[PDB]
């Protein structure tokens, strides 16, 4: 037996891509502008009169308007142990999500595989991307399950990885399609804050940030290579991917699994490093490619908060529109940590196809997808957009 | 640009191929037939009879002649909470692994670095892999952190995993080689029991068993495409890997991360699954090879425990001797989870070269790797040995 | 009978397309470092001490290595009228165009015409144009029966028109070549500076700068709409053109057909002027195609002299490279007038191609074309590359 | 003198190799199903009724479609004693097979260097092997006068050798060949049924089942060590042999040469005793070499009668493809004695190539090779085929 002819026969041919994106997220739509209330009432830290006036600062400046919650006020009321700042409850907030993420996952994975319109029996492999709880067999296993796919799809659980893993499952998901012909990847970024709310604290106030910056949601993909013509639809292609460390950033994002459930911690600068690093990141992914006009390309950028945004847009001189789908996600679903860029991705060919521009990248040619999160980690995907 | 003269320079030629591997464990040696006077004495469960008769049948049958372990005596009588069956300990117990997890695995990838010969900056992906404890950063930050590695090298952390994850990581490493020309990936799987260990209970004696079989370890790989003949020395090569959730086996291992810790259970009969499954495994992976005979390939097996060897040895009439390597590792160190299987390869490699055999399998030329884990999980890896 | 049907049946579908190019030029190749000796000789003006340091300033700056002359000294010796600053001899001068321009223009539409490979019964218009003398029939006439072209060809003499009528016969020949079905357009501009050539006065120095750049030159084109793939061969195609006169040039470009021949003034300052309008220019171009990045499109531009290409080179930011192709030519015909920005496109696509870049536009997609003239006038013309 | 030097000088280096095949068999193609009439008729035995029926089964049973024989109607018209069963015919039978077998051999030899490709006059040995005739200089005086060997090639006359022989001279070849550099060995047998064709006995059914069985044929090869790589054509390489006399088998196959010609006795059951002592020869010349699994090894077996090829199947559980080569000789060719297993070898290996299998030993890589025959014989050959 040769291994060559093997190797040959194993692998696709063309680029990784995406061919069906799906989103999902919990009922409870929680609104911004009322949230210092309800969350200051719930932890019942009503008399921290200085302590809500931040937050209200903080929810005004986070360009949020809502964001959507499997925590309700029924759920918190039954569950003390969460509203505090820190209290042991890590096994009731993991009942919450080792159920929740899955469920999540299936409705957004569901419309992903509606719209690539193939046989569930065809999806080769799955990723599954989380920063909320852990199991053994995790969520990738109870996907499997609930969706219905073939025992030996091969999967890739993606546990506690924070707000930069969009990024990761692209990285990912283009090697396996990439390398296995017929390979069809179905991925899913699901992700619920049940682990990370808790009640403020006043010396604590990077965790309080985070009570106004961060939302639920889920987002599936299907990626592949060689689509099949007029038949399977490409949204996007991927062409290079990095993933780098930023200098100077330790620390810039801490977030520890403890009994008291996930901490988030910001001892730097973010919005800082993230511009200082960002035309490094740049230049090394689009001088290969002869691109130098950051402008000319489309842009998706993970929205850790708006300051990022305003700092990366300043700092680049990009046009405000550049930044349109990520400000329209962040508004309406607020920080989604892992699935937010997925649904970016989506926002961003709908109203390309809606508005009938040439190209799902905005009637642009080559574009960029960024992640951004612990380490300080910068996650780069460069994008083809696909006509029509 | 042209993404497809873009995607045939990308991409490397040949089979992914195992480079160099290394494997540490901590200094702690802990003799089995004593463990079960210091096992009760340590969790106090001494006045438990019955149930320490049961365990010293349990440490009998195990085919363990001793294991690595991160706790020491100092260690448990510091942390009461750690030395009871159910009590809060998680925090202590992250403390420990979140540490040692990166400082074991780095021991294993300097040795394994050692024996590629080449500079670390030429390491483009590092794969790293546990099943005890979680953080953010992950251990795959630490571990570039602590070996020095380029700050753009490309991660993939892979968190709560379980035993079948040494398979995991080879079939995403295969990818990685192979897909990206040049690249070389470093391969950490590092397990600590620090997050499992508990005291003796008698309505739990699965619980039990595992008290009785899991010990510390990691191994590293360097895996890449095309290596550099005379420069580089391939080991073994990857040809083809699956992974398959057997039917019925629902609940046969679970795992859930508590306030209390990692907890373990056992609902089935984990031997017998799989081998009334692992036929199934082997004609998908050799049937396109044209091989059936079973005892004319090596073999790398996850030791669970030595009814899982003995069940699928007797199933398939494999040969006594087949087992060798497998029983070797599991005598000396006990089931590492995730890194036994590496442990394994090396102890065959080692052997095969140290007796002169003609090749790195055994003197023979094809073989198959597996991983057992929950789901109940099967990860089969098919390799090809090396000349010499 | 219905003229809509006749319209529509009448008219070509696809942009006019550049399908071949060839150039010609006399034999005499007359090199500038020395030019100031030879010139002041046969003018008989070597007394005119400081008048010669200037023109070899002049010839030095002139970034000029040689040019192509049909007047030779034995020609010019026997004719003195024509070797003097403001002698009677236009008679003498219309006897040497007035048959050398056909005759240079022959030479180049025939290496066009091989080129090409098509009949030339299959030529439907000719355009023909020159500043260099008049006659009736024209050159137009006296090329259809030098070549052997079908007495019914559409017929254009372009007459004593200037530098900017490269571009001008490259706008009248999309529109010959777009409204006709079928169409062929033989384009040939073929200039000789016999009837401008005369002796040096020092009160008239535009006239003697004249002299340090004009050179002898003919190239031809094949123009159509509609090419028959795999066996006409597209080099190049015209999207949009655009003619203006810039503000503030009265008399920036006067030359005056008299009894002392083809004389030349310059009374305002080109280079300036070119410059300071060249961007309205190109935004009436590009903006319709939304391309502002002048370094993204490829560049062909009259080289009226250095300084023109010089200071938009500058007052644009262009990169030094963008005007090698018209430096290039420059440098080794000089000032061919209306012929030269057709050598222009032949050295840039035969480059293109020789250096195996992705189109005939040095690897770029959009290109713009530039003729300078009396006016003060500019030509646009907008091209789209073809790929290699 | 140096004795060793001139040894080491004299010897060759590496295994005895087939580098060509050629067969040849007499015009006369004898179809089975007709037989028995033509055969009855031309003895004579019309009249024998019952015994003819008998031979009708035998024909049926015979499992050959048909065979060429030397002997024709003419022939046998003009030998009445050769008709008999029993009468003084030898010196009628002599000139004929004296002729013929050299004759036959020729075609069979002139095929196989023509597919050898290489001068004629570097054959340095030459095997002539028949069980029809002896003369005195033998049948390989006549080959080597024939075809234009040199006079001194080095000959080796193998006469009244019977069934196995064509393992006999592949054994003699490859001692031949190893043992002295440079040499190139042309093998060839030659039978010819004319010695022992005789009419019908009731009372002699071992001696009519020969008359239903044995056919005419010729094959050569071309054997030598260390072939001339990309000149000479490796097909198949000879590894090991053996020769064994079975246990309890005396008379089995009997063979005397007496005035009346060529007898043939069948004093055993042929069929029983080769396939009780098949194993012992199979393990002999394979456990040495580590292989037990005799279905993945390539097969040629002397087919005697189909009995024999049967009882060796169902014995050792061989798939029935295994004897494909085997059978489809003995269906078109008949048992042609020492001849019949060269055409198996050649049958076998262009199957091989013309159905696009990877080796010559139908994409296996060893192989083994039976001859069987009177003492009762057992010839083992052991091969491994070559690439493509």
């Amino acid at each position: 037996v040769s291994v060559s002819e093997i190797r040959k026969a194993q692998r696709a041919e063309g680029p990784a891509t995406i061919l069906a994106i799906g989103t999902a997220n919990p009922a409870n739509c929680v609104e911004q502008s009322t949230y210092p209330d309800f969350y200051f009432k719930i932890t019942n830290s009503e008399h921290k009169t200085e302590l809500k006036e931040k937050f209200q600062r903080m929810c005004d400046k986070s360009m949020i308007k809502r964001r959507y919650m499997y925590l309700t006020e029924e759920i918190l009321k039954e569950n003390p142990n969460v509203c505090e700042y820190m209290a042991p409850s890590l096994d009731a907030r993991q009942d919450m999500v080792v159920v929740e993420v899955p469920r999540l996952g299936k409705e957004a994975a569901v419309k992903a595989i509606k719209e690539w319109g193939q046989p569930k029996s065809k999806i080769t492999h799955l990723i599954v991307c989380t920063t909320s709880g852990v199991d053994m067999p995790g969520a990738d296993y109870q996907l499997t399950k609930l969706l219905g796919l073939r025992p030996y799809v091969k999967r890739y659980m993606m546990y506690q990885q924070g707000c930069f893993a969009g990024g990761t499952v692209l990285r990912l998901a283009k090697d396996l399609a990439e390398n296995n012909k017929g390979a069809r990847v179905l991925v899913v970024c699901s992700e619920v804050t049940a682990v990370t709310f808790r009640g403020p604290s006043d010396t604590h106030l990077d965790s309080l940030v985070g009570q106004a910056l961060f939302g639920d949601g889920a987002a599936a993909l299907i990626v592949g290579s060689d689509p099949v013509p007029e038949i399977e639809k490409p949204i996007f292609e991927m062409v290079w991917t990095a993933q780098t460390i930023a200098p100077d950033s330790e620390g810039a994002i801490d977030g520890h699994l403890r009994e008291a459930g996930l901490t988030f911690h910001l001892l730097k600068d973010v919005p800082g490093i993230v511009s200082k690093n960002i035309t490094k990141a740049l230049v090394e992914a689009f001088e290969p490619l002869g691109i130098s006009d950051y402008n000319s390309i489309f842009w998706i950028a993970q929205p850790g908060g708006p300051a990022i945004l305003d700092q990366v847009e300043q700092k680049l001189a990009l046009k405000p529109e550049k930044m349109n789908a990520t400000r329209e996600v962040l508004s309406e679903y607020g920080n989604m940590s892992s699935a937010c860029v997925l649904f970016i991705l989506d926002e961003m060919r709908k109203k390309s196809t809606q508005n009938g521009l040439k190209t799902t990248g905005e009637g642009l040619e080559w574009g960029v997808l960024f992640g951004f999160g612990p380490g300080l980690t910068i996650e780069t995907v460069v994008l083809r957009s696909v006509a029509i």
